[PDB]
């Protein structure tokens, strides 16, 4: 079964701002997702120091960037700590409430959308370029789940029926029709060089066949 949920009110409001406000500097979404992956890799690496079995689901710690011009998707894959069902439905939204309110306040005071990561809600910058986001994720202590939202106030969670991940997270960006530049190998290279050239895990930009 597929379960459908309403976003926290502040988060639905934030998504509507992101999806609708005119802002040309959309490329910052990739830096934010890569930063999130780095944070998740940091966390499983840290936990493995006192419990090495936490890496039985996979010893490699890396980030992969996978464009698909055919599917019009850009996928960010990490082997980080992954997200639980409770993370997807409640916990990550709850911790984002105060940062979301503060961010939207700062936007009214003159801040820029590119500061979204400094408020801890950089995940939602995905909707600068994506009409729908699918998140496939697997935490050691939980099953593999698929989260999905096209904004509009709601999201779904279901147990994943795809191939097992071991552990980590795949963020699948279903790009807007006019945002296909983020499938170009040279555009992705430019963005990664510019924003996140100091990330401590191997980042591999897959080439299309
Ligand atoms: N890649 C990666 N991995 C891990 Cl474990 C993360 N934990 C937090 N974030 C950033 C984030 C902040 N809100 C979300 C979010 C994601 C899906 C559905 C609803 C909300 O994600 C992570 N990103």
């Amino acid at each position: 079964e597929v379960e459908t949920f309403a976003f926290q009110a502040e988060i639905a409001q934030l998504m509507s701002l992101i999806i609708n406000t005119f802002y040309s500097n959309k490329e910052i979404f990739l830096r934010e997702l890569i930063s999130n992956s780095s944070d998740a890799l940091d966390k499983i690496r840290y936990e493995s120091l006192t419990d090495p079995s936490k890496l039985d689901s996979g010893k490699e710690l890396h980030i992969n960037l996978i464009p698909s011009k055919q599917d019009r998707t850009l996928t960010i894959v990490d082997t980080g700590i992954g997200m639980t069902k409770a993370d997807l439905i409640n916990n990550l939204g709850t911790i984002a409430k105060s940062g979301t309110k503060a961010f939207m306040e700062a936007l009214q005071a003159g801040a820029d959308i590119s500061m979204i990561g400094q408020f801890g809600v950089g995940f939602y910058s995905a909707y600068l370029v994506a009409e729908k986001v699918t998140v496939i994720t697997k935490h050691n202590d939980d099953e593999q789940y698929a989260w999905e939202s096209s904004a509009g106030g709601s999201f779904t969670v279901r147990t994943d029926t795809g191939e097992p991940m071991g552990r980590g997270t795949k963020v699948i960006l279903h790009l807007k029709e006019d945002q296909t530049e983020y499938l170009e190998e040279r555009r992705i290279k430019e963005i990664v060089k510019k924003h996140s050239q100091f990330i401590g895990y191997p980042i591999t930009l897959f080439v299309e066949k």
